Order: structure tokens, then sequence, then C-alpha cells
């Protein structure tokens, strides 16, 4: 198995959004993940491509076999990750001390939104759910218009997973010098806290409000937004620095003495008018031609079916075919020991193999 | 020093966006991070709370005096994160082959947008080029509009900085087996392409189109989304599984008789009608005690100054206080070897004070 977490081992108890999107991230950096699901959802090779560089197994936990072969699993690997409500390991007999027993050195990796305690912590809950406690959806959209859930990517994954990863990864690391696992409680209201700690310092130092719309990234700067084009199509700009502002107001056929100041707030509403002007008399893809190889900050807002045709992605080979369509390849990219490209979901496999496998 | 990554050393060459924010939470977890900028650059103590857990140190680099000391520090350090465009190492004489010459364990974390090579890698850009490339951005805001940024958070820190972190990790870890380093290349329209593993895969097997707004979870669905209360302030809904969502009903005061089933998005118009106006009865404070202990999926959509109000924001210490504003204590939590409060940003100091403390 290639990737720079050859040879670690893990145990995946199946749940949904960022536990399984955590375990795809080890397994496509070359970890060996063990996904246990219930032998009830499990039937026919799944086509959830998030379930790739996995082996399946079922087990009824609810069992005393299940359960037995579940913690003998655990005791021969090296991270477990759950994504249950609290207390469901617990009474499974495959808490946190349960491992222990088997297992001293187990990294016990936590996934919830609400945590671990607290007054929400037993309450069901989706990515918009855990965003909207701490700030975050109410700071996404246009100031005229209700707020607009980010997809999930916010809460379970960048705010989720990820810092499940940190978590493993750097519990791992502590285990070198200590010789012990320990449990890593993510929770998504935290991690998208600290996903979002730069509008937290903005806010402190007066360069942030509140008001949803009226901020540099959040769309209510000119020159930090989508545009409209001649051909209905979109490009987004990101000139945020004075250099590259002025790069882009030349490419437009804007002279710059007509137009208010980069950053006069008061007459955004104007210099936004001027730029939209502007964008609406060429296409989408005259934008793009324009400003290759400039630093302008103007770039084609591609669909998803169409960036397989974008020259950067395809010679970097960020996607990879498979199956139905085109997925994204393992991130980040090692020098020495690269990922290789990751396999597909496998057929369900007996527990018992596995343990002969890992001895 | 407190933390999982008690130990870890960390050579951080001064950038914006997904550098910093690796490097400040590489320091939450407990890492020793020695932060150079340039003089021509810091007036005083920061006030940037980003800039926390940090030893900022000055240099130019362009020097042989600063490129000296820059690499004395890189020798004695496990890990360097650099930002910079391609190119920009290689010509300080702080390129990974010199680096690897004066330290063979080094973890090289090269943080870019558009990557190492091809047609982009030397356009400037920020977190929205990044994620319009991809096709994220496209797809999120309401379909009568055109696409809303996410602020920063997909690019940047969800599809940046944190894969620099998992990479970074990732390497040590591959470190213990082979005694040796490595370039960790984090790209932000590589790792925001992985966030979304999801949509890609959804969209494989027909349950994802690439019309904005018409999804399950972009706002299209009206058990996922938000509604405007009486008050104009807004809940969230997320009741996307059929017992939760029966739960919010009921909580709503709407018979499931009376509406369309759930999944029939041929009558989503209707659905949203109905939950709208419902929703807009009473307001948010409202919704948010009938559905609180509930599996219903309904929170009030709090704005930033409201957060610290939350009891079980308060009650987690998901915040601490610091220089007129709260801000996040790090993430995640570690059982035995917790994270302590951040240190703030201290004044600059003298490089030498470093390699003799190292
Ligand atoms: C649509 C998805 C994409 C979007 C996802 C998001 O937006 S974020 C993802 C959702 N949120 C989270 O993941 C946060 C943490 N998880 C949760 O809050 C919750 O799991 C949930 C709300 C998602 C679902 O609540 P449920 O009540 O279904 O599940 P819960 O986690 O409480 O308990 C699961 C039950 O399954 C049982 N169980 C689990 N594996 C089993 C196995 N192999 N064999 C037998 N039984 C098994 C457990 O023992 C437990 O039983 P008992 O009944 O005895 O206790
Ligand atoms: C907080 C602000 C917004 C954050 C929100 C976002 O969306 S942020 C995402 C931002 N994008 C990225 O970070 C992606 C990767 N980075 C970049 O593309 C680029 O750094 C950039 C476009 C941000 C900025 O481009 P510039 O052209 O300013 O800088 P570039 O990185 O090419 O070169 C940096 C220059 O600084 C010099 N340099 C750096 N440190 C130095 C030091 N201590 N002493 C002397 N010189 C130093 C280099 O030698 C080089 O100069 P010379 O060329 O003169 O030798």
């Amino acid at each position: 198995m290639a990737g720079p977490l050859s040879g670690l081992r893990v145990v995946e108890l199946a749940g949904i959004g960022p536990g399984p999107h955590a375990a795809m991230i080890l397994g496509d950096l070359g970890a060996d993940v063990v996904r246990i699901d219930r032998p009830s959802s499990v039937d026919g090779i799944s086509r959830d491509a998030m379930l790739r560089n996995r082996r399946i197994v079922t087990a009824d936990l609810k069992s005393d076999q299940g359960l037995e072969l579940a913690l003998k699993l655990i005791a021969k690997a090296d991270v477990l990750i759950e994504g249950y409500r609290p207390g469901v390991t617990e009474r499974l007999g495959l808490g946190p001390e349960e491992c222990a027993k088997v297992n001293d050195r187990l990294i016990y990796a936590r996934m919830t939104g609400w945590g671990q305690t607290g007054p929400r912590s037993q309450q069901a809950g989706h990515d918009i759910n855990y965003i909207s406690l701490n700030g975050i959806l109410h700071a996404i959209g246009r100031g005229d218009e209700r707020p607009v859930p980010p997809l999930n990517l916010v809460g379970d994954f960048g705010g989720g997973s990820m810092f499940l990863l940190v978590g493993i990864l750097a519990a791992l690391w502590e285990r070198q010098s200590s010789g012990k696992g320990q449990v890593v409680d993510a929770a998504m209201v935290d991690g998208s806290s600290v996903l979002i700690q730069m509008m937290w310092a903005m806010r402190a130092t007066g360069m942030w409000t509140d008001t949803r719309g009226a901020n540099m990234l959040d769309g209510g700067a000119p020159y930090y937004d989508t545009y409209e084009c001649a051909d209905g199509r979109y490009v987004a700009v990101g000139a945020i620095e004075p250099q590259f502002y002025a790069a882009m107001l030349a490419g437009l056929g804007l002279d710059a003495a007509e137009l208010p100041p980069q950053n006069d707030r008061a007459r955004w509403p104007e210099l936004r008018a001027l730029l939209t002007e502007a964008f609406a008399s060429h296409d989408r893809d005259h934008w793009g031609a324009v400003f290759a190889n400039s630093d302008a900050c103007v770039t084609p807002v591609l669909a998803f079916g169409e960036v397989h045709n974008e020259p950067h992605i395809i010679e970097r080979n960020t996607f990879y075919e498979a199956n139905g369509g085109w997925q994204p390849m393992p991130a980040p990219r090692f020098s020495r020991t690269a990922s290789s490209q990751p396999r597909p979901p496998a057929a369900t496999i007996d527990i018992e193999a596995v343990l002969t496998d890992w001895d």
C-alpha cells in the first residue's frame, strides 16, 4: 500500500458524513482501513465512492460474537473511528475504557457535531445545524436574503473530518514519545470555529462586521465576488491586493481615474455597478483568455461537468476517472512516499480473514 | 508546552491565508513554532490573533546573513511551512534541495493554490479563484442568483491549511520508519476537491446535479435550509432523516396528512410555502425553545456577537476571551495531553536567542 501512512491500521465503525471522510483520507494516504457495518445495510459492492480504499466487514455489534470479533480487530489496530452519539460505543462494550483494556496504544477518535457532553450532546443534527450555532451560517450569503448553506463543506468536512484527522495524526506523534494512545474528541462546532478563526481575529480588530454581505470576503467587496458575463456564465474576481486589482481594471478596459477608490466601502455599490457592466459585455471564456497568465485574480467559474476540460486540472491529474465519473485524487501530495490511485469499494469480506491477515 | 505536539519544532516563512492558519493549529496543539517575517513588515506587537502560539523573528532572506540564520533554524527543526509562489524558495536558496542538505529529517511543507506546476502555477489568486476552477463555487448559492463565496472557508482553510496539516503529520508518521523527511505539496485546488468528494460521488450515482440550488444539501430541499422567522432572524433546518423531519412537523403544528411527501421534489414549491409560513409565525427564540432537546434538527442561526450567550458554547468552553473579543479554543480535544489556552502574539524575538534556546 503506497503513501506516508503505509502500515497504519484503522478500524472504522460505519456512520455518515465526517467519520467516513476521515477514514477515506487515511485510506487514500495508504492506511489499512477496516470498516465495520451492520449486515442489514450492506448488500452488493457499495456504489458510494467515499468508501474507496476500504475493506468492508459486517458484524451485528449488538451480539456476543460481533462484539468479540470487533474487539479482536481493535486489539490489532492503531486507530478507532466512531461517529455515533455519545454513549453509543460505551453501551456496545466498545467504549474507550473497554478498548484500553485490549490495547493501551489505541488512538480512540470520536467524531460528533456537538461534542461529548453538554446540553446539545444528544441532539440529532447535520452540518447546517452545527454551523448555525457558532456564527458561521449567519455570515454566508447575500445581505438581502436568508443565509445559504455552503453545502456540507464547513461543518462536516472542513471543521469535522479534517480536525478528526489532525487529532488522530497528532496523537500518533504523541504516542511515539509516550508509548500510549488517548481519546480524540472532534466536535464540528469546535473545529468549524477554528476553521473560521480569521473572522474572529478580524472582528476583534474592527475589520469584520456581523452584517451579512458587507465584508471583504463574504461577497460584499466588488473585487471579491462573482460576476455574470454576456453568456449568463460567471467569473470570479479575487483581486484583493491593489496591484492585482489595478491589473484587473486595465484588462476590463476601465480607467482607474473614473472609478471610486477600491476600498471606499460607501461607494462599493457604485463601483460594483461599473464592474458589473464591464464583465457583462463579454462571455466567460473571453475573460478566461484575456486574464490567463495574469495576476488580475479573475477565473472562470466552472460547473462540475466542465472541470475535466480545464488544462490546469487535467495536467496536474487532480482527478482520475472511475466508475460513473471523475473523482479527486488523494491530497495532499508527497515527494518520496506518494499515494496511489484509490482502490474502488471492495466486496464485503469476512472478518476472520482480516484477523488472519493482521495476526 | 501543553498538548500532543509538544516537542515539535516548526519554522514558518511568513505568508498569508492557509500557511499561518496551519502554523497556528500546530502551535495550538503544543508545537514550538517560529515564524520568520521580513523586517519591512513588523512594527510592534501584532494585532492579529491568528499569530497566536508563535515566536516571531525578522530576517532579510535576500541577504547572505538572513539566509544563513534561517538555514540554521531549519537545520534544527522538524517542519518548514512556506506559502509563496513556486520557485520563490528555490531562488532564495531555501528550496527543498538546499534544506535537504542541512537536515534530511525536515518535513518540507509547500502551501499553494494552484500547485507546484502547470499553466496556472504562477498566477496570483485567492480562495475564490481556487474554488472557482474545480466546480465548488458554482455549486454555492441560490439558483436564481450568481454563486456566492462561502467566505474563504473552503479553499484557504478546509481545502488548504487542513490538508497541509494532514500532510505534515502524515509525513512525521512516515519519518518514524524511514528516518527521512520529504516534501508535502498541498494545493487548495486539490485539497478542496477532496473536501467535496461526496458531491463527486453523488454526482456519479445521479444523486447530485450541476444545477445550483436544486440538490439535497445546497438549499434546494425545504428540509435542509434556513427560514426567516417573525422577527426577521433565522433558524436552520437539517431534518434529512424521516423521523427527525416528522419531529420537526409536529413542533411546527403541521399535520403530515396536509403536506406533500418530504421527498416528492415535484411538490417542493408547495412544501416550502407551507414550511415558510409556519416558521414565519413565531420568532427565532420561540423555535429555539420548542426544539431544544429535540431530534427535529432545528437550530437558531446566531450572529457572531450572540454566540457567547449560547449555553452549549459557554459550557464546553469552545471560546476564550482575549484582546476585546472571543477567539476559538484549540480543536480537536485530547483526553491525556490536553492543549492549553493559546498564548497571545508576543514582541519579536532575536533569531540568535532562538538558535541558543534550541
Ligand atoms: C445525509 C448525510 C450527509 C450529511 C451529514 C451531515 O450533514 S453531519 C453527520 C450527522 N451527524 C453526526 O454524525 C454527528 C454524530 N452522530 C449523530 O448525532 C447520530 O449518529 C445521527 C443523528 C447522525 C443519527 O442518530 P441515530 O439515532 O441514527 O444513531 P445513533 O448514532 O444515536 O446510534 C446508532 C445506533 O446504531 C447501532 N449500531 C451501530 N453499528 C451497529 C452494528 N454494526 N450492529 C448493530 N447495531 C449497530 C448503535 O449501537 C446505536 O444503537 P442504539 O439505538 O442502541 O443507541
Ligand atoms: C490576509 C489576506 C487575504 C487572505 C484570504 C485568501 O483568500 S489567501 C490565499 C493566498 N494565495 C496564496 O497564498 C497562494 C500561494 N501564494 C501566492 O500565489 C503568492 O504568495 C501571492 C499571490 C499571495 C502573493 O504574491 P507576491 O507576488 O506578493 O509574492 P510571491 O510569493 O510571489 O513572492 C514573495 C516575495 O517575498 C520575498 N520574501 C519573502 N519573505 C522574505 C523575507 N523575509 N525577506 C525578503 N524577501 C522575502 C520573496 O523573496 C519574493 O520576492 P521577489 O519575487 O521580489 O523575489
